[PDB]
Protein backbone atom coordinates (compact mmCIF):
# COMPACT_ATOMS: atom_id res chain seq x y z
CA UNK A 1 0.00 0.00 0.00
CA UNK A 2 3.05 2.35 0.37
CA UNK A 3 2.77 4.90 -2.78
CA UNK A 4 6.23 3.55 -4.83
CA UNK A 5 8.44 6.61 -6.09
CA UNK A 6 10.38 6.97 -9.49
CA UNK A 7 12.97 9.46 -10.91
CA UNK A 8 12.75 10.77 -13.96
CA UNK A 9 15.05 13.09 -15.96
CA UNK A 10 13.47 14.58 -18.77
CA UNK A 11 15.88 15.85 -21.55
CA UNK A 12 15.55 18.27 -24.11
CA UNK A 13 16.49 17.25 -27.51
CA UNK A 14 19.18 19.06 -29.58
CA UNK A 15 17.90 22.12 -31.50
CA UNK A 16 18.24 20.25 -34.96
CA UNK A 17 17.11 16.76 -33.73
CA UNK A 18 14.05 18.69 -32.80
CA UNK A 19 13.43 20.05 -35.92
CA UNK A 20 14.09 16.90 -37.81
CA UNK A 21 11.40 15.41 -35.87
CA UNK A 22 8.88 17.92 -36.32
CA UNK A 23 9.82 17.43 -39.96
CA UNK A 24 9.70 13.74 -40.20
CA UNK A 25 6.09 13.65 -37.85
CA UNK A 26 4.61 16.82 -39.54
CA UNK A 27 5.47 16.16 -43.22
CA UNK A 28 3.76 13.23 -45.23
CA UNK A 29 6.26 10.79 -46.45
CA UNK A 30 4.98 7.48 -48.57
CA UNK A 31 8.08 5.02 -48.61
CA UNK A 32 7.61 4.73 -44.37
CA UNK A 33 8.17 1.14 -44.62
CA UNK A 34 12.03 1.84 -44.22
CA UNK A 35 11.20 2.41 -40.54
CA UNK A 36 11.46 -1.22 -39.65
CA UNK A 37 14.82 -1.17 -42.25
CA UNK A 38 16.32 1.04 -39.78
CA UNK A 39 15.59 -0.18 -36.46
CA UNK A 40 16.86 -3.54 -37.80
CA UNK A 41 19.96 -2.35 -38.85
CA UNK A 42 20.37 -0.69 -35.64
CA UNK A 43 20.23 -4.17 -33.93
CA UNK A 44 22.50 -5.79 -35.95
CA UNK A 45 24.49 -3.13 -35.21
CA UNK A 46 24.55 -3.54 -31.30
CA UNK A 47 24.85 -6.95 -31.87
CA UNK A 48 28.29 -7.40 -33.86
CA UNK A 49 29.58 -5.29 -31.02
CA UNK A 50 28.27 -7.81 -28.46
CA UNK A 51 29.33 -10.15 -30.86
CA UNK A 52 32.97 -9.55 -31.49
CA UNK A 53 33.60 -7.94 -27.89
CA UNK A 54 32.84 -11.56 -26.93
CA UNK A 55 35.45 -12.88 -28.65
CA UNK A 56 38.06 -11.40 -26.26
CA UNK A 57 35.86 -11.38 -23.44
CA UNK A 58 33.31 -14.62 -23.12
CA UNK A 59 32.26 -13.52 -20.22
CA UNK A 60 30.29 -10.62 -21.67
CA UNK A 61 27.55 -13.28 -22.94
CA UNK A 62 27.16 -14.22 -19.61
CA UNK A 63 23.96 -11.55 -19.98
CA UNK A 64 22.79 -13.89 -23.10
CA UNK A 65 24.14 -16.50 -25.59
CA UNK A 66 22.14 -15.71 -27.92
CA UNK A 67 22.16 -12.80 -30.70
CA UNK A 68 19.24 -12.46 -32.18
CA UNK A 69 16.40 -9.89 -33.22
CA UNK A 70 12.19 -10.59 -32.50
CA UNK A 71 9.73 -8.71 -33.96
CA UNK A 72 6.42 -8.59 -31.61
CA UNK A 73 3.63 -6.87 -33.17
CA UNK A 74 0.98 -6.38 -30.71
CA UNK A 75 -2.58 -5.54 -31.73
CA UNK A 76 -4.29 -5.30 -28.59
CA UNK A 77 -2.21 -2.27 -27.01
CA UNK A 78 -1.10 -1.39 -31.16
CA UNK A 79 2.34 -1.64 -30.73
CA UNK A 80 5.01 -3.04 -32.52
CA UNK A 81 8.28 -4.18 -30.68
CA UNK A 82 11.68 -5.13 -31.99
CA UNK A 83 14.03 -6.50 -29.08
CA UNK A 84 17.51 -7.47 -29.91
CA UNK A 85 20.21 -9.38 -27.82
CA UNK A 86 22.55 -6.62 -28.59
CA UNK A 87 25.44 -4.59 -26.58
CA UNK A 88 22.80 -2.21 -25.38
CA UNK A 89 23.08 0.67 -24.11
CA UNK A 90 24.20 2.88 -20.32
CA UNK A 91 22.32 5.10 -19.27
CA UNK A 92 24.74 7.56 -20.92
CA UNK A 93 24.52 6.06 -24.12
CA UNK A 94 21.34 6.55 -24.06
CA UNK A 95 20.90 10.04 -23.44
CA UNK A 96 23.77 10.85 -25.88
CA UNK A 97 22.99 8.30 -28.68
CA UNK A 98 19.05 9.58 -28.67
CA UNK A 99 18.58 12.97 -28.41
CA UNK A 100 21.15 15.39 -26.50
CA UNK A 101 24.33 15.44 -29.48
CA UNK A 102 24.35 16.68 -32.50
CA UNK A 103 24.79 14.59 -35.40
CA UNK A 104 26.40 15.86 -38.43
CA UNK A 105 24.46 14.53 -41.08
CA UNK A 106 21.05 16.18 -39.21
CA UNK A 107 21.18 19.64 -41.22
CA UNK A 108 22.22 17.90 -44.45
CA UNK A 109 19.27 15.80 -44.22
CA UNK A 110 16.67 18.11 -43.15
CA UNK A 111 17.88 20.01 -46.61
CA UNK A 112 17.83 17.32 -48.73
CA UNK A 113 14.14 16.34 -47.72
CA UNK A 114 12.82 19.71 -48.01
CA UNK A 115 14.48 18.94 -51.57
CA UNK A 116 11.98 16.04 -51.64
CA UNK A 117 14.70 13.21 -51.26
CA UNK A 118 13.24 9.63 -50.15
CA UNK A 119 13.08 9.67 -46.33
CA UNK A 120 14.59 6.05 -46.96
CA UNK A 121 17.70 8.05 -47.35
CA UNK A 122 17.51 8.81 -43.57
CA UNK A 123 19.82 5.36 -42.68
CA UNK A 124 22.45 7.33 -44.62
CA UNK A 125 22.76 10.46 -42.61
CA UNK A 126 23.08 9.27 -38.99
CA UNK A 127 19.79 9.77 -37.82
CA UNK A 128 17.90 6.25 -39.19
CA UNK A 129 16.55 6.28 -35.63
CA UNK A 130 13.99 9.08 -35.96
CA UNK A 131 12.01 7.12 -38.61
CA UNK A 132 10.32 5.59 -36.00
CA UNK A 133 8.44 8.34 -35.82
CA UNK A 134 6.98 8.13 -39.60
CA UNK A 135 4.48 5.68 -38.31
CA UNK A 136 4.90 5.94 -34.06
CA UNK A 137 3.01 9.13 -31.78
CA UNK A 138 5.35 7.75 -29.23
CA UNK A 139 8.61 5.37 -29.31
CA UNK A 140 10.00 4.10 -25.83
CA UNK A 141 13.18 2.26 -25.70
CA UNK A 142 14.40 0.50 -23.04
CA UNK A 143 18.23 -0.95 -23.21
CA UNK A 144 20.35 -3.06 -20.67
CA UNK A 145 24.36 -3.09 -21.03
CA UNK A 146 26.32 -5.36 -19.07
CA UNK A 147 27.64 -2.58 -17.43
CA UNK A 148 24.53 -0.74 -16.14
CA UNK A 149 21.09 -1.06 -14.99
CA UNK A 150 18.15 -1.49 -17.43
CA UNK A 151 16.43 1.92 -18.51
CA UNK A 152 13.90 3.08 -20.40
CA UNK A 153 13.78 6.26 -22.80
CA UNK A 154 10.67 7.87 -24.25
CA UNK A 155 9.80 10.30 -26.52
CA UNK A 156 6.35 11.64 -27.67
CA UNK A 157 8.43 14.19 -29.67
CA UNK A 158 7.01 17.66 -28.66
CA UNK A 159 10.48 18.50 -27.99
CA UNK A 160 12.02 16.41 -25.03
CA UNK A 161 12.51 12.87 -23.96
CA UNK A 162 12.92 11.18 -20.62
CA UNK A 163 15.52 8.60 -19.15
CA UNK A 164 14.31 6.28 -16.14
CA UNK A 165 15.32 3.33 -14.58
CA UNK A 166 12.87 0.48 -15.99
CA UNK A 167 10.35 -1.08 -13.23
CA UNK A 168 9.49 -3.45 -16.50
CA UNK A 169 10.18 -6.75 -17.57
CA UNK A 170 13.82 -7.41 -17.01
CA UNK A 171 16.25 -7.87 -19.88
CA UNK A 172 19.59 -9.81 -19.63
CA UNK A 173 21.20 -7.42 -22.34
CA UNK A 174 20.23 -5.97 -25.20
CA UNK A 175 17.74 -3.14 -26.96
CA UNK A 176 14.04 -3.53 -26.39
CA UNK A 177 11.87 -0.61 -29.32
CA UNK A 178 8.09 -0.12 -28.43
CA UNK A 179 6.57 1.83 -30.98
CA UNK A 180 3.25 2.57 -30.35
CA UNK A 181 1.89 3.13 -34.11
CA UNK A 182 -0.39 5.78 -35.11
CA UNK A 183 -3.98 5.16 -35.72
CA UNK A 184 -3.27 4.62 -39.49
CA UNK A 185 -0.52 2.86 -39.28
CA UNK A 186 -1.65 -0.43 -38.21
CA UNK A 187 -0.71 -2.28 -41.58
CA UNK A 188 2.67 -2.59 -39.63
CA UNK A 189 1.22 -4.95 -37.20
CA UNK A 190 0.24 -7.62 -40.10
CA UNK A 191 2.70 -10.63 -40.19
CA UNK A 192 2.60 -10.72 -44.45
CA UNK A 193 3.32 -6.96 -44.15
CA UNK A 194 5.92 -7.02 -41.72
CA UNK A 195 7.55 -10.49 -43.78
CA UNK A 196 6.97 -8.41 -46.56
CA UNK A 197 9.28 -5.43 -45.34
CA UNK A 198 11.71 -7.44 -43.69
CA UNK A 199 12.33 -9.10 -46.94
CA UNK A 200 12.64 -6.69 -49.14
CA UNK A 201 14.78 -4.45 -47.09
CA UNK A 202 16.53 -6.91 -44.56
CA UNK A 203 17.10 -9.73 -46.46
CA UNK A 204 21.09 -9.89 -45.59
CA UNK A 205 20.93 -9.51 -41.77
CA UNK A 206 23.61 -12.10 -40.86
CA UNK A 207 21.55 -12.34 -37.33
CA UNK A 208 18.30 -14.45 -36.72
CA UNK A 209 15.03 -12.46 -37.00
CA UNK A 210 12.07 -14.07 -35.81
CA UNK A 211 8.37 -13.06 -35.85
CA UNK A 212 5.76 -14.07 -33.26
CA UNK A 213 2.33 -13.57 -33.91
CA UNK A 214 -0.53 -13.43 -31.87
C1 LIG B 1 17.38 3.22 -30.67
C2 LIG B 1 18.56 2.89 -31.59
C3 LIG B 1 19.05 1.47 -31.32
C4 LIG B 1 20.27 1.29 -30.66
C5 LIG B 1 20.73 0.02 -30.32
C6 LIG B 1 21.96 -0.12 -29.68
N1 LIG B 1 22.27 -0.79 -28.57
N2 LIG B 1 23.43 -0.60 -28.21
C7 LIG B 1 24.05 0.22 -29.07
C8 LIG B 1 25.52 0.62 -29.03
O1 LIG B 1 26.03 1.24 -29.97
O2 LIG B 1 26.22 0.36 -28.06
C9 LIG B 1 23.12 0.56 -30.04
C10 LIG B 1 23.31 1.46 -31.09
C11 LIG B 1 23.70 2.77 -30.81
C12 LIG B 1 23.74 3.72 -31.83
C13 LIG B 1 23.37 3.37 -33.12
C14 LIG B 1 22.99 2.06 -33.40
C15 LIG B 1 22.96 1.11 -32.39
O3 LIG B 1 22.62 1.99 -34.71
C16 LIG B 1 22.85 3.26 -35.34
O4 LIG B 1 23.25 4.12 -34.26
C17 LIG B 1 19.96 -1.09 -30.65
O5 LIG B 1 20.38 -2.36 -30.37
C18 LIG B 1 18.76 -0.93 -31.32
C19 LIG B 1 18.31 0.34 -31.66
O6 LIG B 1 17.14 0.49 -32.34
Amino acid sequence: QPMEEEEVETFAFQAEIAQLMSLIINTFYSNKEIFLRELISNSSDALDKIRYETLTDPSKLDSGKELHINLIPNKQDRTLTIVDTGIGMTKADLINNLGTIAKSGTKAFMEALQAGADISMIGQFGVGFYSAYLVAEKVTVITKHNDDEQYAWESSAGGSFTVRTDTGEPMGRGTKVILHLKEDQTEYLEERRIKEIVKKHSQFIGYPITLFVE
